[PDB]
DNA sequence: GCTGGGATACATTGTGCGCACAATGGGCTAGCTACAACGAATCCCAGC
């Protein structure tokens, strides 16, 4: 079940060209530019409970179809839970069962979702508390203020990080 | 901090390791086309 960093790196390199989903009988490949490593893996953590992947979906309707009909070529896996935005799989890798999580994020919300899925839980809690003090709500979908999305002139996770007012930290040192 | 996915009340079993969830069983009760029907609200796990 447990796996080291290089093990999960090999798993992501294997899966980067083997992700797809069934869309009304059509097998759709998931491009590697949309597969982003996240979670404890994006941090150079020595040991991994799981491998966390963020798939980027260009259109909104297809969000229903990616994870519920997710497919992997040539790999055995079980599904414990699966919905529109989150899915966990028990993949079989060399006679060991591994946990592999998939999360979806629209392209408009790429920096936010990446940010929410990269940093450690505690770092996220501290950031969201600091933003909430100023009447703001930050999540994987955007910045909100009085139950209203706040537009930001940003495109990457780093531009988000500075536009929001905190010091940038590469994923490793975030804590 | 903020969200996602899967059951939704109350007593009785099989596990692979005194345990814990999916799966039975039965008095109690609302309402009666001897029908049968939403979908938020809620809670408990899960993710970072
Ligand atoms: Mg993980
Ligand atoms: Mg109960
Ligand atoms: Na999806
Ligand atoms: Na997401
Ligand atoms: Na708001
Ligand atoms: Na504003
Ligand atoms: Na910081
Ligand atoms: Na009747
Ligand atoms: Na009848």
């Amino acid at each position: 079940s447990m796996l080291t960093l290089i093990q999960g790196k090999k798993i992501v390199n294997h899966l980067r060209s083997r992700l797809a989903f069934e869309y009304n009988g059509q097998l759709i490949k998931i491009l590697s530019k949309n597969i982003v490593a996240v979670g404890s893996l994006r941090r150079e953590e020595k040991m991994l409970n799981d491998v966390d992947l963020l798939i980027i979906v260009p259109e909104k309707k297809l969000l229903k179809h990616v994870l519920p009909n997710i497919r992997i070529k040539g790999l055995s896996f079980s599904v414990k839970v699966c919905g529109e935005r989150k899915c966990v799989l028990f993949i079989e890798w060399e006679k060991k069962t591994y946990q592999l999580d998939l999360f979806t994020a629209l392209a408009e919300e790429k920096p936010y979702a990446i940010f929410h899925f990269t940093g450690p839980v505690s770092y996220l809690i501290r950031i969201r508390a600091a933003l909430k003090k100023k009447n703001y709500k930050l999540n994987q979908y955007g910045l909100f203020k009085n139950q209203t999305l706040v537009p930001l002139k940003i495109t990457t996770e780093k531009e988000l990080i500075k536009e929001l007012g905190f010091t940038y930290r590469i994923p490793k040192k975030r804590l």
